[PDB]
């Protein structure tokens, strides 16, 4: 019993982290096979980030300008290219610690673990979600860019995120491992505001299922609702509209607990309208939305 | 910017996790040098856990009864001994992945990372604190026992916890790596109730410092207090008494932010007396107490 915000074990990703510098101090790269992936803003100066022309800046860079260090060992850069907002640095040595991996572009509401690194060295690991506004709520200081987000399915690491960007509101933006930003964000120091941070309704319901499984049940009530009725309340409270797809995804948690998805919707509706009244659910005083239904099943069943 | 509940990178500990069985299904062990450490209740049957006599039960066990598996490779057990509530299984092979390590017994209020494992396989990593009642609030299902808690100082893993025990209230109990339980708990299926889960005041103040550093400042007020006045309010709300030692430990965060510890105490006092009024601090609706002052400095400074 007990339910915790849990990250994937980071070992497989720790084995992939390197340091990159290209004239203007350091950030992180991801070393898979004989390619090191890093944010293209590694090539920027303190004059460049306002209105950078990356193709023009890159022309001034040669393989020998990209200093790539794995622990205390230097890697030889034998090629470099820009793909969208990432650089791919070809090295002469395959990373011997390369795990089975995939690059996946996640949807908003999907969770992943971040391995926060500085200068190619891991500092810690935490769980995130891709927000509906395509930001993430991370912990990233100068030097953390190139830190990656991932899921693991048994032995295969799915990399979904690379850190690039802090908005003036202290939320985070980055790319998939093809270098495409999540949402409308750009690697330029400009006026970029996040949209509404809507709550991931399907994740809140998953977490209410987790609470019931782990003994927190005070918020179950005598009510039910419909998708359309629930969605009127979701709208008012900046919750994502609940779809039949979301209901279908919650089916296993419904089956295990014997609480119909629409009955749990009616619980969530009362919590939205009435608040917690100073009570907690799985040690939280607000409705947690960074556990997916898959996350709840995984943690509740002891998957490795 | 941003402040997250962050665990240590788990790679160094993943390298140490094995599976142990001794007649009655499986739990985890920790493989350091040529010794595998595991809970002594691995030797129990379904008749034993009510009133186990571990010395008597152990007499029936030989080296060949302890099945120790690192991935798909079996380890040869050449000796076994009981130290308090752990077994030490001597194997003929030093773990080649043994990191620099220490065994430390932590004080209540100290935080650590847990690598949750099942059958010697890591499932995930989360941050805990040793509670003032010497429980921890974990995520542990059957098979998770032998999972360990740790801190890392650069390259040295300090192991502080091994999981043994779930109380009927769904909180967790275990031992240091010398096999001594934290608090009054025993590895017996009996009436064991946790005492008052008091809030770790010094950690709450640390986290309020973290909030200020990361832009969350609405709870700063025009007031100050004294240790004795604050402690009257701590008492009423089941907070640990604040000591001059705690004030001294918060000195660096005080210095960096320019907010006197006793002024932050006055903020915490108003939050206790008035509540959040529906507001949040670093994405929490309650006062977070599982970040130490060391944790806040580490995360706010990007230590690796
Ligand atoms: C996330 C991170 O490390 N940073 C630091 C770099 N910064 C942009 C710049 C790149 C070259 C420079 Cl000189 S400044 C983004 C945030
Ligand atoms: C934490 C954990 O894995 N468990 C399962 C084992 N249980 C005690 C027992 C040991 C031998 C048995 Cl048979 S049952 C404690 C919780």
């Amino acid at each position: 019993s007990g339910f915790r915000k849990m990250a994937f074990p980071s070992g497989k990703v720790e084995g992939c982290m390197v340091q990159v510098t290209c004239g203007t101090t350091t950030l992180n790269g991801l070393w898979l096979d004989d390619v090191v992936y890093c944010p293209r803003h590694v090539i920027c100066t303190s004059e460049d980030m306002l209105n950078p022309n990356y193709e023009d800046l890159l022309i001034r860079k040669s393989n020998h300008n990209f200093l790539v260090q794995a622990g205390n060992v230097q890697l030889r850069v034998i090629g470099h290219s820009m793909q969208n907002c990432v650089l791919k640095l070809k090295v002469d040595t395959a990373n011997p610690k390369t795990p089975k991996y995939k690059f996946v572009r996640i949807q908003p509401g999907q969770t992943f673990s971040v391995l926060a690194c500085y200068n190619g060295s891991p500092s810690g690991v935490y769980q995130c979600a891709m927000r509906p506004n395509f930001t993430i709520k991370g912990s990233f200081l100068n030097g953390s860019c190139g830190s990656v987000g991932f899921n693991i399915d048994y032995d295969c690491v799915s990399f979904c995120y690379m850190h690039h960007m802090e908005l003036p509101t202290g939320v985070h933006a980055g790319t998939d491992l093809e270098g495409n930003f999540y949402g409308p964000f750009v690697d330029r120091q400009t006026a970029q505001a996040a949209g509404t941070d809507t709550t991931i309704t399907v994740n809140v319901l998953a977490w209410l299922y987790a609470a019931v499984i782990n003994g927190d049940r005070w918020f179950l009530n005598r009510f039910t609702t419909t998708l359309n009725d629930f969605n009127l309340v979701a709208m008012k409270y900046n919750y994502e509209p609940l779809t039949q797809d979301h209901v279908d995804i919650l089916g296993p948690l419904s089956a295990q607990t014997g609480i119909a998805v629409l009955d749990m919707c009616a619980s969530l509706k009362e919590l939205l309208q009435n608040g917690m009244n100073g009570r907690t659910i799985l040690g939280s005083a607000l409705l947690e939305d960074e556990f997916t239904p898959f996350d709840v099943v995984r943690q509740c069943s002891g998957v490795t």
